């Protein structure tokens, strides 16, 4: 079967209530979805984001910060992310291969993610994360140094520096579940920020879609899938030459990119990302669209943006 | 060389100081020792405890709770210090392994461990965790239904259901690894506890030295390493009869459990366990000693209580 990676997004996990058991509900039609990839004989590479997630644990350490009692750094916060939802969804993966009636294991694998410490995201924070908060609470939390961002009508977010991810730690035990035929969930939350031959953690978030890419590389996988909340990369939405992009090359991309296409900080982001799979290695094919559209593929029937070239 | 199951006590990470970086360089002495191990053969197959830091997680849990930012299960607790635990050993672990010029890849794989929902231990919260409180404030600490209980000189701690471990969910993975010359981490603080085919999370923290036993039966390991703060188990301390016991077998535990030596709540358990792994299979051991000894092996020489039978 083809080696898939698929990246599921934190906020898509948490999209509203965020309870463990609202999460976790989540998961189950989530993993729904998975299972029908397994069923079509593809083999799952999963990974997943963590922002709201990781932005509550944050506003936990702070709540009770005491000598006794003393905040965990934002590298051990998104370890503990990796923890908690990957626990959420490999409980749920099992719990449907097992009705499925599919004998396949599932391991998730904390993963440390290497970054480049001369990063510009160090003196540049950009990913949001945790709840929305008011421009008045905002600059109350900005007094401890926090940076916040407004997003359009949505609110004021805590925003963390996002580094591009150089190697994966623990790439070659990936693999190794991989080849036995297991299926895996790795670099959790982006993956734990670490620099160095030591591996010294920074407090930074890493996106999960360059994470994934990389990971991808890394483990030789066919196709990377990054998920939207529509079925196909769409431009001109809303207006009369609106087109949605179907099976297209990178090529066609940059076209589309110096006709000014593609929001910068949602979708361009995506696009970025698909065609540095596609132009890594020969043969490789990525794959932007949603997860309720994954679950309906039939065989090779891949509906969605299909990067190649 | 020998698979040898350690499992590392949270208490001993945690000892005086609470903070992330105090854990992590206590984490880094104790790698020395194992990483020792490693360099007489041996395969090295670890877990550990997550008393105290499970504790303090869920006392921020408590101080932010609301609906916009709801407190996490004990269950997830637990799997989020399998995520910070797992970070900080498998992190010092690569240290020591670099240190010592070992290259050996590590691994800290997310572990559910099934338990009985039927157990006595649901009605009968016996694990302290947490840091220790001052009768005064246990009993403000159980004005919301939480149960403490103190221990002679030291203190009060809240106490949670304790179940035993009847089955671990990633055990076919964990031994996979092992087959693969990976150092693995799991059981991570007991393991998540889980109940029923469906793995349904529930509220409890299970002892590292069972849910360790457990693993070592399942991943048919040679030796089951239980640590103390000391050499040998010692009976009558301080007495005209104080005798360390060296090279004993189950039946002579017995007998002195019989008699009444080994304290209910402390070595009363490792024995127990040790004596459980020692019945399982043929030709297997089980060694009760400090880390330092570890740290101070030769080949498959070691200074502690070896029980076998």
């Amino acid at each position: 079967g083809k080696k898939m990676v698929v990246a599921l997004g934190g906020n898509a996990i948490l999209s509203n209530d965020a309870s463990a058991h609202a999460q976790q509900q989540a998961l189950v039609q989530t993993s729904a979805y998975l299972v029908h990839l397994i069923k079509q004989g593809h083999r799952l590479i999963v990974s997943h984001g963590n922002g709201p997630q990781v932005g509550n644990l944050l506003l936990q350490q702070q709540a009770a910060d005491s000598e006794k009692n003393p905040a965990m750094p934002l590298d051990t916060c998104v370890a503990m992310t990796q923890g908690s939802i990957g626990y959420w969804l490999s409980n749920a993966l099992n719990q449907e291969l097992n009705k499925a009636g599919i004998k396949k294991q599932v391991a998730t694998v904390l993963t440390q993610v290497v970054v480049d410490p001369a990063d510009e995201a160090f003196k540049n924070p950009t990913k949001p994360i945790g709840p929305f908060l008011t421009e008045a609470e905002a600059k109350e939390a900005m007094q401890a140094g926090a940076i916040f961002k407004e997003d359009a009508g949505r609110g004021w977010r805590k925003v963390v520096p996002s580094p591009k991810p150089i190697d994966i730690h623990e790439a070659e035990t990936i693999n190794t579940l991989i080849k036995n035929d297991i299926i895996t969930i790795s670099c959790g939350g982006g993956g734990i920020p670490v620099v160095g031959q030591e591996l010294k953690g920074v407090e930074a978030v890493i996106d999960k879609d360059f994470a994934s890419e990389k990971l991808a590389e890394l483990v030789d996988a066919d196709a990377l899938v990054i998920l939207t909340g529509v079925d196909y990369v769409c431009i001109n939405y809303g207006k009369p030459d609106e087109k949605q992009l179907t099976n297209v090359t990178v090529a066609e991309l940059e076209e589309y990119k110096q006709a000014g296409h593609f929001a910068p900080g949602s979708m361009l982001p995506k696009i970025e990302a698909a065609i540095q799979f596609v132009e890594s290695q020969p043969n490789k094919q990525a794959i932007i669209t949603s997860l309720e559209n994954l679950g309906s593929m039939s065989g090779d029937e891949i509906v969605g943006t299909v990067v190649t070239k």
